């Protein structure tokens, strides 16, 4: 339900969830987690408790402005900066915890760039990542670049035009909600449980 949450940044060091998911919202979305990713956060509650994973929206500098989409890497240096420094956080603070992630349309773009980035060390940690509307599908190939291909799951409906190469808005784009209510959740416990026990 809740459009903000911030149990990383908020969550008592001592307490440590086992399971960290970040996740970043589609442009123009509210909060940190939008439209998507509150029904991730409530599947991924059901299975691990609410107090065996962390739900962590990509706020601060995230602005998810629509324009932004047009940049090279499909969202902002700045936005960037803001996701990888979540992840740094996340092995900071809780360097035993097993990190998932997700994005939706910019915010795929942005989980995208900034696993992209992060440090190996910390990247190797992050057992799944879920995208959805993934503006730079075709251009990547269906891939996130220094990630491995088992621990991503791309959600691309047909007539979803983000996905073929443009940032063209169709119907197919708004029906993500049945992926990120099971599916999605799904493939990031499996992956956390296949490195955790």
């Amino acid at each position: 339900g809740r459009t903000t949450r911030d149990d990383l940044i908020n969550g008592n060091s001592a307490s440590c969830a086992d399971v960290i998911f970040i996740y970043a919202r589609g442009s123009t979305e509210t909060g940190n987690l939008g439209t998507l990713g509150p029904s991730i956060a409530s599947n991924l509650e059901s299975a691990f408790g609410k107090d065996g994973v962390w739900i962590q929206g990509v706020g601060g500098a995230y602005r998810a402005t629509l324009g932004d989409n047009a940049l090279p890497r499909g969202t902002s240096s700045a936005a960037i900066r803001e996701m990888l420094g979540l992840f740094q956080q996340a092995n900071t603070k809780c360097p035993d915890a097993t990190l998932i992630a997700g994005g939706y349309s910019q915010g795929a773009a942005l989980a995208a760039a900034s696993i992209e980035d992060l440090d190996s060390a910390i990247r190797d940690k992050i057992a799944g990542t879920v995208l959805f509307g993934y503006t730079k599908n075709l251009q990547n190939r269906g891939r996130i670049p220094n990630y491995p291909a088992d621990r991503t799951k791309v959600f691309c409906n047909t007539g979803d035009l983000v996905c073929t190469g443009s940032l063209i808005v169709a119907a197919p784009h708004l029906a993500y909600g049945p992926d990120a209510r099971g599916p999605a959740p799904e493939f990031l416990i499996e992956k956390v449980r296949a490195v955790r026990g």
